[PDB]
């Protein structure tokens, strides 16, 4: 449950995402697979992908990233009512895709990651306080419907 203030708070920070949504992805994904080597093996797509470098360079993967914070801020710009929305996300990554929520908590911190790391001394501690309570409010809310199917 976010105030008016901290979804404000949220979309500020969401524009500095949607100016270069690509790039953010990308990086968002390669400190995914990077921090957490095992994610990378739940793409059947990416698993190729062996360096760093490798990553850096596959279009593919900046495509998918688009895919995915093009979701993401489809969700944040609800203000929480995102029933609809997030449904078919948890219900495909439960039954389809088998990532575990631990998977989605770890993206959940590389967002933060890569906000600090792209805009250095930009992104303050309100900002910070707010985006972590809406991607806790998205992981939350798939955890209901991950009980509800009985996947871990
Ligand atoms: C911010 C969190 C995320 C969002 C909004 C998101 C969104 C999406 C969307 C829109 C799709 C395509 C449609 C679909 O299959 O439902 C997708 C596909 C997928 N997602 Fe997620 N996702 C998230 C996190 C993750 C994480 C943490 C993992 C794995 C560690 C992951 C693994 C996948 C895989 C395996 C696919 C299929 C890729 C392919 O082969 O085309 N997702 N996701």
């Amino acid at each position: 449950g976010l105030s008016d203030g901290e979804w404000q708070q949220v979309l500020n920070v969401w524009g500095k995402v949607e100016a270069d949504i690509a790039g953010h992805g990308q990086e968002v994904l390669i400190r995914l697979f990077t921090g957490h080597p095992e994610t990378l093996e739940k793409f059947d797509k990416f698993k190729h992908l062996k360096t760093e470098a490798e990553m850096k360079a596959s279009e593919d993967l900046k495509k998918h990233g688009t895919v995915v914070l093009t979701a993401l801020g489809g969700i944040l710009k609800k203000k929480g009512h995102h029933e609809a929305e997030l449904k078919p996300l948890a219900q495909s990554h439960a039954t389809k895709h088998k990532i575990p929520i631990k998977y989605l908590e770890f993206i959940s911190d590389a967002i933060i990651h890569v906000l600090h790391s792209k805009h250095p001394g930009d992104f303050g501690a309100d900002a910070q306080g707010a985006m972590t309570k809406a991607l806790e409010l998205f992981r939350n809310d798939i955890a209901a419907k991950y009980k509800e199917l009985g996947f871990q």
